[PDB]
């Protein structure tokens, strides 16, 4: 392909230390024609706040993602008490075209923002 | 004062305004893993929904409030990403207390934020 | 209600409303350069209400200062950034109602703003 | 970790991309109160701007980025409610380290987040 190898990339945030929030727990389904969630992908943030290698540009066909990632658990190892059990982001994907898509969620213990910069690969 | 321990604000980050008339829908979690209908409402003229429920009927357990933030976006003739922001949380499992969310939108982010409010006594 | 300008400052940490944070709020003259304008600190409810009137309240440039740095400091928390500012123009375009709003964090904040209007 | 010694990063709620061509000036305080011009430059198409100073540069005390936001909305034919938006911290004073102010824009609204990391050794 181009220049990047996977089309769907999630970030997250520490809003509290300033810092990429390691090791969440990350879940991607995938809503099946019978309206069903079919377990797409997981994965965990890296030491960057980064997730790769979580799908191929075959592999991410159209259709409507949910991405959950687990903050609770996040929160708990530090010593902290979160608000939400978890962050979910629903959208539709590749309906446009086919192109690619980034996640960025920021986390603080009662309150967190999610961004989507989805960018045309090729123009 | 808070009569309901659950209200849901909500806002505009590309108008300035508060968003009005958006879809909100509370499911709570059953014995059985399942989500059945807690409350419905949309945001009246101030971006607030309240009065969705009652301290009586508020009781513990895994609640999941859910806006239909994508239906506000194409009335104004918006192509947004998410399908809808969706907030999840565990109330009052340390006791009865008020709860507020606050949604501050926009067609391809948004965050979301909890005021647990402490009962008079 | 009666207040122009009102400020909403949150606690993203505790989850709760940002109590005692001071307020200071700064109007540009027409000299160029910054007049205080109003002052104060965040109540309970982490609003500010009362800082001008209907009156006061002219049309310009308003420098808004949050000092978060003191804020975050008291409860032994480092935080990074000095402090919180928001400048804006106000009734250049109708004699409307002002809400800044604040969501904290140490290492992140985010500032929104309600316009709305003297309705009846 | 960053090779950058301060690195800023815009994004555009709005279309969900990255904001481009947005100006950057970075100023030092200076020991009498003064605020001196440290570094200036504009976005590139990635939505971030990079050389703004190296590390022999980026010495100790209080640095405020400006963004000029306002010119970033107009240029789209939006009026924005900001002026500009400024993120003033003070830097290298418990040591030297790379910064990453990130900043995501709304017409209305605007949160910007830090991160910073001890340089790679
Ligand atoms: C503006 C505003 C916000 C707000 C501000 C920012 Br910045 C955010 O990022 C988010 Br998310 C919510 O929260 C509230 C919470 C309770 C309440 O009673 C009123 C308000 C209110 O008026
Ligand atoms: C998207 C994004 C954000 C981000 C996301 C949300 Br949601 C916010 O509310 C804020 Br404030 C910032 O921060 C970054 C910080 C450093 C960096 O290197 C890259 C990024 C990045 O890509």
């Amino acid at each position: 392909a181009g220049e990047s190898k996977c089309p769907l990339m999630v970030k997250v945030l520490d809003a509290v230390r300033g810092s990429p929030a390691v090791d969440v727990a990350v879940k991607v389904f995938k809503k099946t024609a019978d309206g069903s969630w079919e377990p797409f992908a997981s994965g965990k943030t890296a030491e960057s706040g980064e997730l790769h290698g979580l799908t191929t540009d075959e592999k991410f066909t159209e259709g409507v993602y949910r991405v959950e990632l687990d903050t609770k658990s996040y929160w708990k190892a530090l010593g902290i008490s979160p608000f939400h059990e978890y962050a979910e982001v629903v959208f539709t994907a590749n309906d446009s075209g086919h192109r690619h898509y980034t996640i960025a969620a920021l986390l603080s213990p009662y309150s967190y923002s999610t961004t989507a910069v989805v960018s045309n690969p090729q123009n």
